[PDB]
């Protein structure tokens, strides 16, 4: 009797998955010949290669006991094999007499690596794989062949493209496996009962006090959850516009999808279909860029430039991306890092950040120009470390997609155009609720000057019970004079990258 094994990765999720579903038809349609192991491997490589807070951590142990249980819902289970793959795999195919191995794609340059050598000793020992791509809409390799070899860099372009594709099939949920026996104990497995079991809180968290609320829970169930709910008004839905939705409202203006879209709690694929049923049935409707399919198209666009780009990630060797002077000030990073930056907006926008794992679109837009082309002159690639560590919805792809975008390094040129750390917030929020929320400190200032307190007497902030530079930090910087001086670093570095 050998075994059967899906890989979990991303793709956490049993609805729309055709490489788990096509391991449990297999086994149902050969009764008796087949064990099923679906398997989540905690590789400790990735953290050499990628910061994880500890907000983010509890997402995934949250979806992976989700998983197990629905898992066992089928007879079936999750088997969380802890070490590296290429240790752990040699051994299963072995221990397990592993038959076939699915599993989803993954364009990221760490998946792309260990993909290949994890599918260089399944071919040695025999073992058949089979992978799909079910994590974006679109595969990227085919949007990128239909354009002659190159990742559209315009969005439009991009819609272009991927308007003649063959939109695939949404699968449901695999059926129940009929008549399995538990898989045998392996070698690891029989000096420890509990060797594969779902990783408790403990084992995955390690630093507790970083943990803010659980707002978002993970896995596949609260994910479909949040949809439902999400697609109930479906005037929203239907007449949703992107650059309307507030950054600063105390409940989220977007779907917050974005965490279960990252790990795969959601199928986008899925998402997607059901929102063309509403767009459908409602004949006023937004349509792309700022509509919410729009909004799944801008995740299709970047994962498919970043396809073509094992530097996506960074500003050296990217293809796409604009060589800008990026300076260092440490001090400055750390201040715009922990939300003391002394602008109100910035600092509330970043404490939600660390606080909760999710910011708004917008106010990542604020935070990041601010960093970046806007104020503190910092490469973006410091921004995207600590989106990577802080966001629940962390996208190697989306966050070096955008965080380009908003340094106008690529994608976007007009950097003339500067969001106000001031100014930006009060459009939608003139009362700074937002601010004395995650700004408590400031929760006394009026309306007038609570976006800028330096505007308060020092009496007044006595009164108010906080005293810039005691209870609040002073700016750490002049928006009125870097933001302009910045404009003209940047226009030398467009011409120098013009000249090149
Ligand atoms: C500096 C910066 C960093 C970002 N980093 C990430 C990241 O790490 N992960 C991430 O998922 N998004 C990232 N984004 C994009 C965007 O901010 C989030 O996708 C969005 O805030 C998620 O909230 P929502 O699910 O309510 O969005 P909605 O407006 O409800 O959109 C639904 C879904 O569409 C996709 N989407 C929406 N907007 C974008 C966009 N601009 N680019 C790509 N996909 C989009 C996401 O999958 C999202 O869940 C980043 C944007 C900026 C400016």
């Amino acid at each position: 009797r050998s075994t059967l094994v899906h890989w979990f990765r991303k793709g956490l999720r049993l609805h729309d998955n055709p490489a788990l579903s096509h391991i449990f038809t297999a086994a149902n349609a050969a009764p008796g010949r087949y064990f099923v192991r679906p398997i989540f491997i905690l590789d400790p490589g990735i953290l050499d290669w990628m910061q994880v807070g500890a907000n983010r951590w509890r997402f995934l142990q949250q979806t992976l006991e989700d998983l197990d249980n629905q898992l066992r819902k089928l007879n079936s289970r999750l088997f969380v094999v802890r070490g590296k793959p290429a240790e752990v795999f040699p051994r299963i195919f072995k221990s397990w007499r592993v038959e076939m191995l699915t599993f989803e794609t993954d364009i990221e340059p760490y998946s792309v690596t260990r993909d290949a050598a994890v599918q260089k000793l399944a071919k040695a020992e025999g073992v058949r794989v089979e992978t799909h791509c079910s994590h974006t809409i679109y595969n990227p390799e085919l949007v990128i062949a239909k354009n002659l070899g190159k990742a559209p860099i315009t969005y439009q372009k991009f819609l272009g493209i991927v308007e003649q594709l063959k939109v695939p099939k949404v699968l449901g949920v695999p059926e129940k496996l009929k008549n399995m026996p538990t898989p045998p104990k392996d070698e690891v497995e029989q000096k420890d009962s509990a060797a594969y079991d779902c990783p408790t809180m403990k084992q995955l968290v390690k630093r507790p006090e970083e943990l803010g609320p659980n707002k978002f829970p993970g896995g596949e169930t609260e994910a479909l959850r949040r949809m439902e709910e999400s697609l109930k008004d479906e005037i929203w839905v239907a007449r949703f516009e992107k650059p309307n939705t507030a950054p600063n409202s105390l409940e989220p203006s977007t779907t917050v999808l974005s965490p279960y879209l990252k790990f795969g709690c959601l199928s986008a694929r899925l998402f997607n279909q059901k929102l063309k049923e509403i767009i459908k049935r409602q004949p006023k409707h937004s349509q792309p860029p700022v509509s919410l399919i729009g909004q799944l198209m801008w995740r299709e666009f970047y994962y498919t430039v970043a396809a073509a780009e094992p530097n996506f990630d960074r500003m050296l060797g990217n293809v796409y991306c604009m060589q800008i002077p990026w300076q260092e000030h440490p001090d400055h990073l750390e201040a715009w890092t922990h939300g003391r930056t002394g602008y109100p907006f910035i600092d509330a926008i970043m404490r939600q950040l660390r606080q909760e794992g999710w910011i708004h679109h917008l106010a990542r837009h604020a935070v990041a120009c601010f960093l970046t082309r806007g104020d503190l002159w910092i490469s973006w690639e410091e921004g995207q470390r600590v989106f990577e560590q802080l966001l629940l919805d962390q996208d190697w792809a989306l966050n070096a997609g955008n965080w380009m975008w908003l340094s106008a390094s690529a994608f976007f040129h007009q950097y003339f155009r500067v969001y106000s750390p001031v100014a930006f917030g009060k459009k939608t929020d003139p009362q700074g609720h937002y601010i004395r929320k995650y700004v408590p400190e400031l929760s006394k200032y009026p309306a007038g000057c609570i976006y800028e307190p330096w505007k308060a007497s020092l009496v007044d902030q006595r009164a108010y019970g906080c005293v810039l530079g005691t209870d609040y930090p002073h700016r750490i910087v002049k928006h009125e004079v870097v933001h302009k001086e910045n404009i003209k670093r940047m226009g030398a570095a467009y011409k120098v990258n013009r000249e090149v």
